[PDB]
């Protein structure tokens, strides 16, 4: 579990939150000396909660998946709501007693994109913007609600995914500024680059499949090796998305404590 107070949010504090955040969830292995999540972790530990405090000294709880680190749902006051097609398993571990409401929307950006009729490029961002997120959820506004939590995903879930996103979000501690196409392409590419990062181990620093993303400047560039700025101290925890071997459903599901056969 991790806690972040917006009322006392600060650039240095934002850094501590992301470092503690990557340390909060387990680690399947170490890639380039950095944390990472296997295909799936323990369900009891898969769901972690974040205690966030609005600049109004109000406190809410956010539940996210340890692997991709995306908010499945969140709890406000005594009511917690989640999307569909995946988050419902939340009924099992997340909220236990508080009210429960799942919006007809699925835990997908396209579903929220249609309801909000907006794009991340047109959504405001910045520490203070987070106040709008925590603040809006307390005043759950059908239209903003979707855009409110989305800001939280970009400021909390995405911030932990990359230190680069954390830097741009941490730079704003009072004003509000809309994101940039750099995070958009970078967000989708991160997944392809992250799995390739594990591959970078046997490529000496090259990717078998080159990666095309967008530099924070606002232009599109091609990255094919660790020499790129993204692989530098910009990548902390990575998504292993490793489970193809899980096809045999044995190296997994057959872990059978039998290992350590002795006794």
């Amino acid at each position: 579990d991790v806690n972040f107070d917006l009322s006392t949010a600060t650039a240095k504090t934002y850094t501590k939150f992301i470092e503690d955040f990557r340390a909060t969830l387990p680690f399947s292995h170490k890639v380039y000396d950095i944390p990472l999540l296997y295909s799936t972790i323990s369900d009891s530990r898969r769901f972690i909660l974040l205690n966030l405090t609005s600049y109004a000294y109000e406190t809410i709880s956010v539940a996210i998946d340890v692997t991709n680190v995306y908010v499945v749902a969140y709890r406000t006051r005594d009511v917690s709501y989640f999307f569909k097609e995946s988050p419902p398993e939340a009924y099992n571990i997340l909220f236990k007693g508080t009210r429960k409401i799942t919006l007809p929307y699925t835990g997908n950006y396209e579903n929220l994109q249609t309801a909000a009729h907006k794009i991340r490029e047109n959504i405001d961002l910045g520490l203070p913007a987070l106040s709008s997120a925590i603040t809006t959820l307390f005043y759950y506004n059908a239209q903003s609600a979707p855009s409110a939590l989305l800001v939280l995903i970009q400021t909390t879930a995405e911030a932990a995914r990359f230190k680069y996103i954390e830097r741009h979000v941490a730079k704003y501690v009072a004003t509000n500024f809309k994101p940039n196409l750099a995070i958009i392409s970078l967000e989708n590419q991160w997944s392809a680059l992250s799995k390739q990062i594990f591959l970078a181990q046997n490529q000496g620093g090259k990717f078998r499949n080159p990666v095309d993303l967008i530099k924070p400047t606002g232009e599109r560039f091609q990255v094919t090796n660790v020499d790129s700025d993204v692989v530098k101290g910009n990548i902390k925890l990575l998504l292993n998305s490793r489970a193809s071997t899980a096809d045999e459903n044995f190296i997994t599901t057959m872990t059978l404590l039998g290992e350590s056969v002795v006794n």
